[PDB]
């Protein structure tokens, strides 16, 4: 698909749609995560000692937001330039992931949780062309973070 002008127009549009609702889209995102893999709960400080996912914990929102931003930013950068650029941020990310005990078999957990989250986010507008555009952008970004964890470990 590549990322035509037409495809990127499609990712931007659908990211703007996600930020419009951060406490929802982020809490859904942690439930789609514990649905896919329950044990992950122990990993997150603010999830431990809890029994359910807190819905209004600022630490949790700030946390999940920052994840989706990072996937959008990557798509535009592929359309315009043709690649995903690796900066300071991307590498610190790879350290923290390893402290916290996180592995690669974890990544399809968080991808399916984010395609399912954006399918949920764009509803009927959804196209094959669009799913193909976010799929392309997540896979291209995770290829990069995995790459730095393996370096932070
Ligand atoms: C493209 C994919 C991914 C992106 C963009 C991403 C991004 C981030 C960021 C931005 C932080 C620190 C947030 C803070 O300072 O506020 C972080 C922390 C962390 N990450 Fe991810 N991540 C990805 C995949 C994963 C996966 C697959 C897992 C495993 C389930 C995971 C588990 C964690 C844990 C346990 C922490 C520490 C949270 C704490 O207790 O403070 N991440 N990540
Ligand atoms: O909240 C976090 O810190 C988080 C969530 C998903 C993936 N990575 C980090």
């Amino acid at each position: 698909g590549a990322l035509t002008e037409s495809q990127a127009a499609l990712v931007k549009s659908s990211w703007e749609e996600f930020n419009a609702n951060i406490p929802k889209h982020t809490h859904r995102f942690f439930i789609l995560v514990l649905e896919i893999a329950p044990a992950a709960k122990d990993l997150f400080s603010f999830l431990k000692g809890t029994s359910e996912v807190p819905q209004n914990n600022p630490e949790l929102q700030a946390h999940a937001g920052k994840v989706f931003k990072l996937v959008y930013e990557a798509a535009i950068q592929l359309e315009v330039t043709g690649v995903v650029v690796t900066d300071a941020t991307l590498k610190n990310l790879g350290s923290v992931h390893v402290s916290k005990g996180v592995a690669d078999a974890h990544f399809p957990v968080v991808k399916e949780a984010i395609l399912k989250t954006i399918k949920e986010v764009v509803g009927a507008k959804w196209s094959e062309e669009l799913n193909s555009a976010w799929t392309i952008a997540y896979d291209e970004l995770a290829i990069v973070i995995k790459k730095e964890m393996d370096d932070a470990a």
